[PDB]
Order: structure tokens, then C-alpha cells, then sequence
């Protein structure tokens, strides 16, 4: 890539988080995932004392289009100041003389939250699953305070580390693989007004958060499984996702608030953290 062709403010932001190529070993044989535009590898990052850091290394598959390269770098820069225990952080960006720039992320042992809760070899309790939802709300409360709108909040895009801490993220692996849940947009997670206008706000992130809570309470069931990505007509008939069998009544009430037909009337993520903290606290385990 020719750095001189990129936006100079973007390049300057990249240089503030640059990783020198000799500090990063990309394990090209160890693929975490691959889609149409991107690929993710395991990597080893060496810090100044020689400590080895297990990381995920994201690359583009092609670097010929300046728009794609700029957008890819911009995605990394957007997260460089995210500093919160429930938001994925950026280790840095490795610029190489040949090939794609590399976006370097701390490695998340348990992958994405959706596949984690779907894995029958794990046995999270109802309280544990509510806790995951509380952690997402805390990360979203932080992001909303920065006026950041996520636009694709869903269990598939959040990560889980080795301590089972949820990191809100925009993994986008299913998106980049053209997963069925994206239609032309993640319509089964979208607020009614975004289905109609394709505009997104923090209050439409709240709608998506309600769907994510439903994902947690069903251990990763697909929402509206007998509805094709028809969802706008379906909702306007007067419908919502049904209450999962093990979803507490107050948490379903929270879901229905998240899906209020008026975006202005949906609870803030600050309110959601408070309410879900209380519900979580009623469980012994
Ligand atoms: O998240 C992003 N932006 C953002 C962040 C916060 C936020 F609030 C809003 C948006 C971006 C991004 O590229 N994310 C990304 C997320 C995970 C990735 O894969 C990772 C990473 C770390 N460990 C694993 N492990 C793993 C293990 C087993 C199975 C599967 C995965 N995969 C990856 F390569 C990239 C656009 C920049």
C-alpha cells in the first residue's frame, strides 16, 4: 500500500498505534476465520520485555482498492480509544512494506458469545447468562457515553475471554461470510424505524440489545426462525419474540421495553445496567 494516498489524519492516527513488523509473528497456518473481505490468524506479539502475547491478527484479502484499505484502517482506529472491561480493545496496527496492514486484537479464548452459549459442552446457569447480558449492557453504556452507535449488536459479534468476560465487539465474521442473517443488514436485530429508514441510533442499539438478551435466554436460538429475513411486515402485525421458558418475567419486561415502538421511549443503557443488575442479584447461582 502507498500511505501517501490515504487520508493524512487517518495515517497519523495509525502511526500512534503502530506495531513494528518484527514484533509480530503471524501464524498463517492457524486460521481463526476467513470471509469474503477479511481473514483472522492466530499471532504472537512480543512486548518490550520479550513477553509473548497471544493475539488475533486480522488482514484484508485484497489491498488494491483505496476505499477498502481506508475503511479497514478506519475500523481499527475507531476502537483505539475504547478502554472498558466489556469492550474489545486494540493492541495495535502493523503496517508492512508488502501486503495488507494487520489489525491486532487480544486473543479471546472462547470466541464469540453466540457460539459459546450454543456449545452444549458448556453449562452456564440462568444467572450466568443474565450476567453475560449485564456485561454487554455495561459495554454499551460506555459506548453510548462516547456517542458511538454500534449498528450490529448481536451475540455473534461479542467476544468472550478466558475469564468469561464479555467484550462487546464487531467481529463481523458471519457478516463477512455472507451469513443468512444479513439481507439486502442484520434485519432480525434491527429496530422497526431502522428497517424503514436504514438509519441507526443508540436507541436502535437498545432494540438489538433486547434481541441479544433473547439470544442469551435461549442459549443461542435463531430469532424468528420461521420468518424469512418479511420481518418488517411480521413485526407490524403486532408481534414480538416470545418469552423464553427460562427467561424471568422481569427480564422479558425489559426485552419488551427495548422493543418499544417509539425509539425515544426505550430505556437507556444506563437504565438497563441498573435494572439488569437488580434482576441478576436475585439469583443464588
Ligand atoms: O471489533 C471491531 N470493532 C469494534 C470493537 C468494539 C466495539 F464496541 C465496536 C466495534 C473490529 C474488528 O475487526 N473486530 C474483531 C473482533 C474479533 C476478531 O477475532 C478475534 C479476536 C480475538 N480473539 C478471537 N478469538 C476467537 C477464538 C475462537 C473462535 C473465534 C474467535 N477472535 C477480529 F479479528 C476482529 C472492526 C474493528
Amino acid at each position: 500500500i502507498d500511505l501517501s494516498a490515504l487520508n493524512p489524519e487517518l495515517v497519523q492516527a495509525v502511526q500512534h498505534v503502530v506495531i513494528g513488523p518484527s514484533s509480530l509473528i503471524v501464524h498463517f497456518n492457524e486460521v481463526i476465520g476467513r470471509g469474503h473481505f477479511g481473514c483472522v490468524y492466530h499471532g504472537t506479539l512480543l512486548d518490550n520485555d520479550g513477553k509473548k502475547i497471544h493475539c488475533a491478527v486480522k488482514s484484508l484479502n485484497r489491498i488494491t482498492d483505496i476505499g477498502e484499505v481506508s475503511q479497514f484502517l478506519t475500523e481499527g482506529i475507531i476502537m483505539k480509544d475504547f478502554s472498558h472491561p466489556n469492550v474489545l480493545s486494540l493492541l495495535g496496527i502493523c503496517l508492512r512494506s508488502e501486503g495488507s496492514p494487520l489489525v491486532v486484537l487480544p486473543y479471546m479464548k472462547h470466541g464469540d458469545l453466540r457460539n459459546f452459549i450454543r456449545n452444549e459442552t458448556h453449562n452456564p446457569t440462568v444467572k450466568d447468562l443474565i450476567g453475560f447480558g449485564l456485561q454487554v449492557a455495561k459495554g454499551m453504556k460506555y459506548l453510548a457515553s462516547k456517542k458511538f452507535v454500534h449498528r450490529d449488536l448481536a451475540a455473534r459479534n461479542c467476544m468472550l475471554d478466558e475469564k468469561f468476560t464479555v467484550k462487546v465487539a464487531d467481529f463481523g465474521l458471519a457478516r463477512d461470510m455472507y451469513d443468512k442473517e444479513y439481507y439486502s443488514l442484520p434485519v432480525k436485530w434491527m429496530a422497526l424505524e431502522s428497517l424503514q429508514t436504514q438509519k441507526f441510533t443508540t436507541k436502535s442499539d437498545v432494540w438489538s440489545f433486547g434481541v441479544l438478551l433473547w439470544e442469551l435466554m435461549t442459549r443461542g436460538a435463531p430469532p424468528y426462525p420461521d420468518v424469512n429475513t418479511d420481518i418488517t411486515v411480521y413485526l407490524l402485525q403486532g408481534r414480538r419474540l416470545l418469552q423464553p421458558e427460562y427467561c424471568p418475567d422481569p427480564l422479558y419486561e425489559v426485552m419488551l421495553k427495548c422493543w418499544h415502538p417509539k425509539a425515544e421511549m426505550r430505556p437507556s443503557f444506563s437504565e438497563l445496567v441498573s435494572r439488569i443488575s437488580a434482576i441478576f442479584s436475585t439469583f443464588i447461582g
